[PDB]
């Protein structure tokens, strides 16, 4: 039983996918863009209306899995456009003149992982040579100064780069499926959890991106739309600056292929539940997500290149 109030499992969000695909099919598309380690299959969802030569949106969640809140925001963000498409607007507009691919959960494998075994897991489930340690960070195994300053070397560790960067199928999937619509992504979204903030590049080395302002300004605005819904208090800048070195990170590779506007997305709290957000807060974490969410879509279609 699916509820976008509630952490659903990989097998009820599986069944999601192909559920709200069915009941909008003139909305939504559901493709697989490869395997995960153990092979279950890592979907995406095309959200939008129809067109011709439509630019387009990409937003992933579930890269970490114990970030339960990542997964659930990628759900309501699909919720909010089946509901709101012809009732808003700002979402009518969006979806008529944008595409949204929306990978709800990159790592399913460490996902069904949380649910079962350790609620605290963070990597893939893939094996390492010479240790029976398990799994690689997906944020560390995309090809952007890859395995330096902020990654680990040793499989044990929790920012485990990998063996080689995109050695991890669920990376290669994302990192082949960006390759291969490069000329229509014109945006880069990665939902996380926790320590409220907003993200932009770059994160692989101490260095402001080209349009270092303006990502700023947009990512201070976003700050502030956010807040005027229960004035949750989101702090943001440059990822290395305002976080911590954390090279082979989506968003920056996604940003080196040319994608201009780039955000990683650390949801609620700022550790009194940490990743063990509850159910409760669910709603308000997701609609006040919704409208730094839609601010930068908005700023993407007034900025289109
Ligand atoms: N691509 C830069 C994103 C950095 C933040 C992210 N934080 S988290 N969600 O606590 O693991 C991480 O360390 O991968
Ligand atoms: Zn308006
Ligand atoms: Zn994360
Ligand atoms: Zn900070
Ligand atoms: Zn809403
Ligand atoms: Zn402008």
């Amino acid at each position: 039983g699916h509820s976008y109030e509630k952490y659903n499992n990989w097998e009820t969000i599986e069944a999601w996918t192909k559920q709200v695909t069915s009941e909008n099919p003139d909305l939504i598309s559901r493709t697989a863009i490869g395997t995960t380690f153990l092979g279950n299959n890592i979907y995406l969802l095309k959200v939008g209306k129809p067109g011709p030569n439509k630019p387009a949106i990409f937003m992933d969640c579930g890269i970490h899995a114990r970030e339960w809140i990542s997964h659930a925001f990628c759900q309501w963000f699909v919720r909010e456009a089946v509901l709101t498409y012809g009732y808003e607007s700002h979402m009518t507009e969006f979806l008529n003149k944008l595409d949204f691919y929306v990978l709800p959960v990159l790592n399913i494998d460490g996902y069904i992982y949380t649910w079962t075994k350790n609620r605290m897991w963070r990597k893939t489930r893939s094996t390492n040579a010479g240790t029976t340690c398990i799994g690689t960070d997906p944020n560390r195994n995309f090809d952007a100064g890859w395995c330096t300053t902020g990654a680990s070397t040793d499989p044990c560790d929790e920012t485990y780069c990998g063996s080689a960067a995109e050695s991890e199928k669920e990376t290669k999937a994302l990192a082949d499926f960006i390759r291969n619509n490069l000329s229509s992504i014109k945006a880069y979204l990665s939902i996380h959890s926790y320590s409220q903030h907003i993200v932009y590049p770059y994160s692989y080395d101490y260095k402001l991106p080209e349009n270092n302002a303006e990502l700023n300004n947009l990512a201070k605005a976003a700050v502030k739309e956010l807040a005027t819904l229960y004035g949750t208090k989101y702090t943001y800048g440059p990822g290395a600056t305002t976080l911590y070195l954390a090279p082979g990170g989506g968003d920056d590779w996604a940003y080196d292929q040319g994608i201009k506007y780039s955000f990683t997305f650390e949801l609620r709290d700022k550790g009194r539940y940490g990743f063990i957000l509850p159910e409760s807060q669910i709603q308000a974490t997701c609609e006040e997500t919704m409208l730094a969410i839609k601010y930068v879509t908005n700023y993407v279609l007034g900025h289109l290149y």
